[PDB]
DNA sequence: GGTGCGCATGCGCACC
DNA sequence: GGTGCGCATGCGCACC
C-alpha cells in the first residue's frame, strides 16, 4: 500500500455515488479517471506490461475498458460489472483510501 | 453574457497561472477541458457550425487547437499564442467570470 | 439498464 | 520555449 492524496472522490457530475451502485456505464467512464489521478499520466498505456498498476485484478486482462477482452469463461465467474467494480476498489485499497470507497455506506 | 459557476479555475496541475502567462503548450490543454466545464459536453464539435461557441474569436477558424489552421495572414496579424490566450479570455468573459480571469493580477 | 464499437480528439513526441 | 502531427483512447451511439 502507497498513499495518495489525489485519488477523485466517488461523485459523478457532483452526486455522490457508491461503488456498489454505479452503473457499468458509470465505472467505465470513471474508471480512466481514476487512472489519470493515480499516476499523474495523461494517458493509461492499457496493455503495456510497463504500466500495469500493481493493484490490477487477475483475471482481468490489462486492457482498455472500453471493451470486454475477458475469456468466454472469465465472463461466467464474474460479470463485468462486477470485474469493474473489482478494478475501482482495489485501486482504491491500494492507495489506502478506503475513506473514500466505503464513504457512501 | 451567461454567468456559468462551473467554469475551471485558471490553475494547471494545482499551481495558479494567469492567462497572459500560460505557455502556448499549457493553453492548448487548457482550451478543451474549459470547453468541457462550459458546455457540459464530452466533446468540443470541432468544425461544426452547431457546437461553434458565441464567443468565438472571429478571426480565428472553430477547429481543433491542435493544429492551427489559420490563413497565414491570419498569422502575422496575431501570433498563435496570442490567438489561444483570445480563445480563454473570450469564453471567460462572455460567461461573467472575469473575477477568474483577473484573479492572478 | 447492459456492453460492443466507431471514430473524434487531445496527450505528448519530434523537431526547430 | 514554440507548434505540427501521430495515434491511443474514451465519449457516446447503436442495439439488445
Amino acid at each position: 500500500q502507497e498513499v495518495n492524496s489525489e485519488l477523485p472522490p466517488l461523485t459523478i457530475d457532483g452526486i455522490p455515488v457508491s461503488v456498489d451502485k454505479m452503473t457499468q456505464a458509470q465505472l467505465r467512464a470513471f474508471i480512466p479517471e481514476m487512472l489519470k489521478y493515480s499516476t499523474g499520466r495523461g494517458k493509461p498505456g492499457w496493455g503495456k506490461e510497463s504500466c500495469k498498476p500493481i493493484w490490477w485484478p487477475e483475471d482481468i486482462p490489462w486492457a482498455n475498458v472500453r471493451s470486454d477482452v475477458r475469456t468466454e469463461e472469465q465472463k461466467q465467474r464474474v460479470s463485468w460489472t462486477q470485474a469493474l467494480r473489482t478494478i475501482v476498489k482495489n485501486c482504491y485499497k491500494q492507495h489506502g483510501r478506503e475513506d473514500l470507497l466505503y464513504a457512501f455506506e
